[PDB]
């Protein structure tokens, strides 16, 4: 009260129930939630008025897909043409290799999750659901407290997904047994961080996740004690679904689908969201739909590892929640979601090249990168511009001489641009970016920081 005006918003995109956008509109703010939307809103208990006369306003991006970690190792030349067998195997090379080598505890991953988040938020994205795969040793070290305290530090809105490859090469899994924990300290280990970090209350601003990489990288275990420590903790599950070599691998392990799998252990239920979902049999679509699970689109590693397109229209036909996210950077090779939505825009059209209505449109990728993604993580109280909401809001400039002669600016998003920099970005009520410069954080000396850090 103390609370803070965005006055005079050219569009605004509420993705509310009604779909409604506004302009020349108002944003109010109060403490960590949005007080209203609206033109000519009362500045009368306003402590400070922001001017975003030339700016497009939405919820703030939610990418609900990441692997901070793997912000170390982009744009390398050895794996920039690579199948997922010979990516997968450089990507655990590479961590085991630099981690054994001491170049590779928490210390540095809090440092580069420090900048890909920071990244992030300059993308305009106010939430990050982080997947940590990568415990090495006999203890469970401290990864997920690192990017814990990044996030914190930056002040940017984290779901924190502990992950694990607990199928042995033994037992028929992808993995040096260096990567391999024991069921229980999995068990155990995500009951810790869910007691000291899980944020459960609404506008909460860390929660955690339980997240197997896969249902032919992890035991069947591992998902049953998920199961149930998400109902009796109430957190939510997470992993990677219909990768194209998962439906073989399956059957060969298990004699059953990647879905009956699901199924089978507990994780057929609207406490799911699941990555990629690319080549899933299209006679268990309808089963995804009433079972109630979500899926995260993820177009930039299903390009760059030559995976091709998920059936997304036939996701939102059936009615089942569709949000976006970017991977990790070993596989992407940037946090940029925006961008990638112009990638999904374009990409799908060839696949129904008589049929434009399929296509999905620009409004139905911001709906993923926003609700969609919000709804994935289990979050109704984000990914909304609307009355009672979180203040998690980014705002992009439509006066750059890129965006000249543009119709529709929502379109001109995806559709136009030189650059996806976010110019005003506000987290739980936070003003974290302005002039597309981050606020509280020393932009120069964290690049400086991380750049000593990342293993040569
Ligand atoms: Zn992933």
């Amino acid at each position: 009260e103390r609370m803070i005006l965005i006055r005079g918003l050219t569009r605004v995109i509420t993705f509310d129930d009604q779909e409604r956008e506004l302009e020349d509109a108002d944003i109010l703010i109060d403490g960590p939630k949005i007080v209203a939307v609206g033109k000519n809103l009362s500045d009368r208990s306003v402590s400070r008025t922001i001017d975003g006369r030339g700016m497009i306003a939405l919820p703030g991006l939610i990418n609900s897909h990441q692997h901070l970690y793997e912000g170390a190792m982009r744009a390398i030349p050895q794996l920039e043409r690579v199948t997922m067998a010979s990516w997968l195997e450089g990507v655990l090379t590479r961590s085991a290799g630099w981690w054994r080598d001491g170049k590779f505890g928490p210390d540095v991953i809090r440092e580069v999750a420090r900048a890909v988040l920071l990244e992030s938020l300059l993308g305009g994205i106010t939430t990050v659901a982080d997947q940590h795969p990568f415990f090495p040793g006999a203890t469970a070290d401290s990864y997920i407290d690192a990017t814990i305290e990044a996030a914190t530090d930056l002040g940017i809105r984290f779901h924190a997904v502990r992950s694990s490859m607990t199928l042995g090469k033994s037992e028929g899994g992808f993995c040096d047994d260096l990567f391999v924990e024991p069921v229980d300290r999995v068990v155990q280990h995500c009951l810790g961080l869910i007691d000291q970090y899980h944020e459960p209350e609404p506008f909460g601003m860390v929660r955690i996740a339980l997240g197997p990489c896969g249902v032919t990288h992890d035991k069947p275990e591992l998902f049953e004690a998920f199961a149930q420590m998400a109902a009796d903790y109430d957190v939510r599950l997470h992993t990677h679904f219909y990768q194209p070599l998962d439906a073989g691998m399956s059957d060969h392990l298990y004699g059953m689908t990647p879905w009956r799998f699901l199924e089978k252990h507990g994780w057929a239920s609207d406490r799911v969201w699941l990555a990629h979902a690319v080549v899933p049999p299209r006679e268990e679509i309808p089963e995804f739909a009433d079972a109630g699970v979500a899926i995260a689109h993820l177009i930039a590693p299903d390009l760059r590892l030559g995976w091709g397109l998920a059936p997304i229209r036939e996701y939102l036909d059936a009615g089942i929640t569709v949000g976006f996210g970017t991977t990790g950077s070993a596989s992407n090779d940037g946090g940029n979601l925006l961008g990638d939505l112009r990638l999904a825009a374009l990409a799908h059209r060839p696949a129904d090249p008589n049929e434009p209505e399929k296509w999905l449109s620009a409004r139905e990728l911001l709906r993923m990168a926003t609700r969609g993604s919000a709804e994935c993580l289990g979050r109704p109280d984000l990914g909304v511009l609307e009355e009672g909401r979180a203040a998690d809001i980014a705002c992009w400039r439509l006066d750059g001489v890129d965006r000249v002669g543009v119709h529709d600016p929502a379109i001109g998003l995806i559709m136009t641009g030189l650059s996806d920099r976010a110019s005003l970005v506000v987290v739980n009520g936070q003003v974290l970016v302005e002039n597309e410069r981050p606020v509280l954080a020393d932009l120069e000396r964290i690049v400086a920081n991380t750049t000593a850090l990342i293993p040569k």
